[PDB]
């Protein structure tokens, strides 16, 4: 698994889930996203109505209906950023595990027989699949893709949330439109969308790293095959390989070597 | 154990769990799931007994009184997709377990003497049965089914739910029907409503990706036989066979390689 | 341990503990299970000692009485059910545990043997006894029954509970009989009644699944001796044995093979 | 350790704990065990000023008194049956341990031995002391005697908390007895007594189980030595015995036996 | 480690923390300690400045003071119990592990060479030090004396506990001591202390179990010398000694028996 | 892991997530961060309003906006402290971890020869680069330069912090700008802030020492080469070289010698 | 790791951290640490005002100021305690561990060789070193260090906490200065300081156990050289030598011996 694309996968997760519980915290800490006047001669439970009527008439400046749903929508893109992660740990860490294992006991034969070539067979003929390559493309790409719509909806979000803290609501409805004592509409204050405004601006700075990052992990011509795809679980995985790190170091410093090594 | 299917089937039971613990986090935010007017003159008590009563009420528009029901609902059809994992625990993987753990040794016996048929003879003869394909068409497509009706429920829920936020509740009633403060009805909000309608929407959407997926399995003759669904178990289960791997790469490169592997 | 019966107990024991536990949920998110109304001129208190007097009054229509108690009868039958586990985990699982692990060997070594009776003299012997398989009839049974009155209950409670949502109360109570201020009855809602009789309705339906099931466990004649019954530890255990499995085989097959084997 | 009086144990244990703490759970639920009118003109702080008053007014219609410690009291005879069991798991646990392992491997020798007395001669000795099975007498009737006073307690408890729901309290007292705007006693409710009278007949009810069948367990001379306390052990501890189930089934058959066993 | 001891220093420990934190849980079930009267013209507020003020005013009849200080004087009661346990376990926990397990082997080799004398060398020059029974006595009695002041503690509270339920604070103080409305005294209820007064009944009383109890442990001339107190390692822990029992039932039988031991 | 920078990190980050979980348990322990006047009549809500209004109308003197976001900055701060050790965890640990343990063998050989250079030539021939040592410098350096940000923003916090614990809040907005009731602005003190502005200057005051401790882990050439890196890696992982100790113990000394080595 | 100020070290932390905790869970159960009147004019809100505004008033009769931030200074000094552990858990354990690990093995080949003298010799060599003994001394009497200020704050505290219990705070502050409603200055208690100048006394007296016995572990030539504290060690480390044990065993009864040895 690839470190910086997983840490990235696993900060990327975390900030949100983070935000989000706090958020929660903070929904725990404030008790209500929103309040709005009343009459003074409104009771205290009357101008707890008009409040929570108010908080749900929201459904009915359009962004003063989707900023409500701000914070549940911040969850769908945690839970979507997260699940390509347990897709990708079936599209291809299947593949790889024994890819891997059997990569290390015959590349270790050929560095056994050199101290006394089926892998690079087998993954000279993985060069010839462009299916696992895809498969990594799409899956994370599609990830990527997650963070887009999040940042751009942030922005969306952000740049006229600036603007929209705060509506009038009216609960003259119903039968109770006829109260003349209800205010045609109450002011309201959207109390949390300051907070999700500046938490918009805040995973949106950081996942505007978190983008190009995954962009840079395709730049594998520089950083078109599987085989650059095993290059890249080459400069991966040579974590595992101590008879490379053996052979590296002596290439480092190239039988004597071999047989202290 | 079907990686693809156990996912979807972790992931649809997750969403649920998720959307319904956030409900009751939810439902802890807000603290009720209804309110309504009253006269000023009810005092802080008498207007939460309105409150009270009225969130009572709803079992006495039809959707009104299910619209309190909901979210239980919901922990049904997740109590009713979980259940058939643990009944497929045992409607099929006891067997397969045997199954597999033998049918790798005599395969690897196949891939040993190879190197210097019980298996096939018992897979063929698994060919005979229809029992366990038909356990694994029933308990899935039943699982599927609970899907189903969500789906439509929140549907019907939702297309209906869009024109229903509120209702007006008498609770002039029993003797206190007499009593003139009352009105005879008050106008109420079933605040969560919208939240639910929110929430119903992205439940059915994340929904409409599970159920064709679970059909698209089902897909085996393009993916008829207990030997089929073995062939699934093989396309499966190869995940565990060391020496198909060997014989594959074996494969891929046609006893020299044999002496090697 | 008979996994359907078992499972079948895991849920019938699972179900209630979640009902109970939302209830619980729901007792905390609600705070009170009734309330009343009062004069306006009841005090923020006063009317707060009129809903817990009514509370309280519950114990001197009578399913008025059992509709404050209901719940924690819940908790009863749910008790009731797991207690029947622990105790058959002594009735019968000491003596089978040794049961089973003797018949495996000494199969084994019939299959032993025959590659190159004492548990069937063993076996074909506790044929003699109806104790054990007695045993299992009186505590499934016994277990079944508990799930009878609970069906019962919830229905007698069910079917009157549609009815008796609400009652007036008095608290017009000793010295305070003559504080005229006092309503001579308070109307009161039993607000919790609906998401029982709701939750009632839900646990009944789904006991009434358990309850034939387990009756489905003793038609053993098509599924008369503990043989009978270790007939179906026979159904069960094979689960454990790896040389029936080879056997089966075998026998599905059919000394090369057994060599083989 | 004997299962039953163990399990009997286990659940004498569970049941008030489970009891007290949804009574905690309750009182966690209810917030007071107690109120009381007030004068509308006390206020919303003067009234609550009374209900904790005569809450703490309960130290000064006996079982008034009573009924507010009542929980805790339960609490007392939960500990004291635990506690029994503690003091048990050294009064005689530290020696049977050892007993039976030393019983057993002798056993085995005169099965090994046989297949090709010491514990006897030990066990026929231990025949003399009578004071391990003093030791069990005690402590468990002790345990047993717990439950009686609760018992006896509930009863005496349940038959006049049947009559106590209520009191008047006064807490016109010292200084603010001279206000005149206290009514010289309010009534009170005593909220959870209702509950507590239904946890007490529940409590009493499984208690009325629990005795008479450690009571059973008594009846040794129908289930007068340690060797009987030892058969019961054997009763017992023959679950540990390899040897004696395969001569026991040897015994159930009857050197080829033995040699084939 | 002395069972019983332990056992009952485990125990003296349980039960505080267990009163303690159901003090804990119930001030957190009933969130004051004290309420007072007020004027119904203080405010919903003034009078909560009142309560607040006179729970502070304790510090300035003086029970009364200790009446607050009370629940965490009995904390320090428990720690003070419980650290005596923790330095035992360095005094002389360190030095009888060593011991222990030199004398084990020794001894087994007495048994050993009896089958086919350092350790009594050693324990009969243990007999020498009169460091270590000291050790003991002074650990122990210290952790008693704990117990001592407690209960005289609890003794001293309670007898005087019984009478002053209550008394009268003013909050007449300062320049608000010029308000008039404030009453010279308000009339304030030590509302836990009733509950405390039970607690610490109920603490005393099975204090005073333990008391006695490891003063029975001092009467080691009828249960002088390290060898005393390896005579009570000797009656503990024979519980280690394999070869002893061994050896016991041969001292109870009493080389064949060696032989077959 | 060079174990002062990593306990100087792990504390870094313990030090603000305790602060920031307190002031969370003091925004827990307080409810709001702000509050203002009313006139009295402004309902027990509308009052309410106010303080909700003003607590969001902080994001229209500039610190008075930062200082509600406050809190969540250092949250920042924490997460971008740790992300380092994170970053670094694979910067260098996967390299080192190889490293060190090549090292070790190749030298325990030098060890092993000189008992009856590999590594050194590795060693010095890591000599040669510069990556992992900038890949130390950049990465330490980053964290570095978190903190000091921090420490100027509490400076520019703290020293402004001083003047601004309160502000005047217009809620007169919108339609309920007209309704003159609402004065024109409410007067609000800004509650958190003093205990931010303590929290600010006791974590910058502990920030002041980790800053320029850090910096002193830069002074190598007083502590220029990998090699003095992997010297800070010996002056680190000597805590690994049994030998080395071996070896030191015996240049402390210094076949005999090491044939008793 | 030298048990006692170890131990001492675990117990100076425990305290605090559960003084803290309790405070917390104080503050928990009161809510707020401060309160004042109002007039009743002032709103139930419009007082809530007030007392948070004072809450707040308190960083403008100095320790009234240092009254409020007194928790966290605790904290702080529980900080600051701890961290000096995890200082030394690398000032001198890392160096220790080797140190012993070698000792015992020459020792014990010291031992081995007597039954058929380089740690003598390494030790005798650490004679020379200064630096790891004063490593112990400061670091053990800068921890002390922590205490002393502690104490002497504490004492600080509690001179003047006894007489400084409340104050009079003004609100009448800006715009709302000109409120003539607003006393000029409120009255205010400082609730928790009597709490808290009791758990400064309580702190306090436990902690004038802790310094001077870590000053009692100084007197090391009555308990100069690292010899001197490696005497320590070895009268720590005693602990882990059997051979030690065996020898001093031997000691205590001086090759037949040493062959039963």
């Amino acid at each position: 698994e690839l470190a910086v694309d997983k840490m990235v996968t696993c900060i990327a997760v975390g900030l949100p889930l983070l935000l989000i519980s706090l958020a929660f915290a903070q929904e725990i800490s404030i008790g209500t996203q929103i309040s709005c006047f009343s009459p003074s001669s409104f009771s205290w439970r009357q101008a707890a109505f008009v409040d929570s009527y108010c908080w749900a008439a929201v459904q009915q400046n359009l962004p003063l209906w989707l900023h409500k749903f701000f914070p549940y929508i911040l969850l769908l893109f945690a839970i979507l950023l997260y699940l390509p992660a347990l897709f990708w740990r079936f599209s291809a860490a299947p593949h790889l595990c024994s890819d891997l294992k059997f990569i290390m006991e015959e590349l270790d034969k050929v560095y056994n027989r050199a101290i006394k070539p089926i892998v690079e067979q087998y993954l000279k003929t993985k060069k010839n699949s462009s299916h696992l390559i895809m498969k990594y493309i799409s899956c994370r790409l599609v990830t990527f893709v997650v963070i887009l719509l999040a940042c751009i909806y942030l922005s969306y979000y952000f740049s006229l949330s600036s603007l929209s803290d705060e509506f009038l609501c009216s609960i003259k409805s119903g039968v109770l439109k006829n109260d003349s004592t209800i205010p045609d509409r109450f002011q309201c204050k959207l109390i949390a969308v300051g907070i999700f405004q500046l938490l918009s601006l805040i995973n949106l700075i950081v996942y505007a790293l978190l983008i190009p990052v995954v962009v840079y992990t395709f730049f594998i011509p520089f950083r078109y095959n599987d085989l650059s795809l095993y290059n890249l679980f080459l400069e991966e995985n040579i974590s595992e390989l101590k008879s490379y790190k053996c052979l590296k170091v002596l290439e480092n410093i190239k039988m004597l070597l071999l047989t202290n090594l």
